[PDB]
């Protein structure tokens, strides 16, 4: 079942879920960009994963979420086996996002099947980070992982850079990064961490504005050349120009704007 920007009144949300929760045999449910109701966001979350569910994938993006709705799906993350995939980004949660994160990372320790993960955005995931990253080590399989637009810092991302040390991931092949925050000392902080991770398909630590040091660039151009795919870079936010791309070595593309 796929709803792409559908336009709803808010309360047919009760009729929504009602119709969900007689979709036995759905696997794939990915929503998406359900405008801004705010109430009845939890009506969708509340009909899955209440009773016994075979989902294989629960995508909710920019469909507006809150803690209270992220609350509920940690409760009720008892049975849902066999879910691989689950986003749920680019849903700012403006308070109480601590608590609902902090619910949500005490989980997830029945779905073994988890991989290609990414998180809710709101204030203030940075806080739970390393818990998060601790958790991740126990699931090998991790393919993806997003920690979009909230923001980071030069600490932050060393942090990451012992993450990737590291026992192998094998098939970590993406990293979602839509916002950052770097300087002369990050990404060069943990630049060629990833060196180890030549697997990776695409990635795109964005930032907002800033302009990469001469020995960041020529370190990328070295780090991007021994990568297996890089199919189309993306490194938004990043003040590169021709010089940049001169000494930036061959790929698919870079996408910097």
């Amino acid at each position: 079942l796929i709803m792409d920007n559908i336009k709803m009144n808010e309360e047919d949300a009760i009729k929504l879920a009602e119709g969900l929760k007689n979709l036995k045999k759905m696997c794939l449910f990915h929503l998406t960009h359900l405008s801004d109701i705010g109430e009845g966001m939890d009506y969708i979350v509340k009909s899955l994963s209440s009773e016994p569910c075979d989902l294989e994938e629960i995508q909710l993006v920019s469909c507006c979420l809150s803690a209270n709705a992220v609350k509920i799906l940690a409760q009720n993350l008892h049975n849902l086996v066999k879910l691989s995939i689950l986003d749920l980004s680019e849903n700012y949660l403006e308070k109480d996002g601590n608590e609902a994160l902090h619910e949500l990372i005490d989980r997830m320790n029945v779905l073994e099947q988890l991989t290609a993960l990414m998180l809710p955005w709101g204030c203030d995931v940075q806080g739970s980070l390393s818990s998060l990253l601790k958790h991740l080590e126990e699931v090998p399989q991790l393919v993806k992982l997003g920690l979009k637009n909230w923001r980071l810092t030069d600490t932050e991302i060393r942090i990451l850079g012992a993450f990737f040390g590291k026992n192998p991931l094998k098939n970590f092949q993406q990293l979602n990064l839509a916002g950052n925050r770097v300087s002369s000392d990050g990404w060069l902080a943990f630049m060629g961490v990833f060196e180890n991770l030549k697997q990776l398909v695409f990635f795109d630590f964005s930032t907002k504005e800033f302009l990469p040091d001469p020995a960041l660039v020529r370190k990328l151009s070295q780090v991007l050349s021994k990568l297996t795919f890089l199919q189309e870079a993306r490194l938004v936010g990043w003040q590169f120009d021709d010089d940049d791309l001169s000494v930036i070595t061959g790929a698919f593309k870079l996408v910097t704007a």
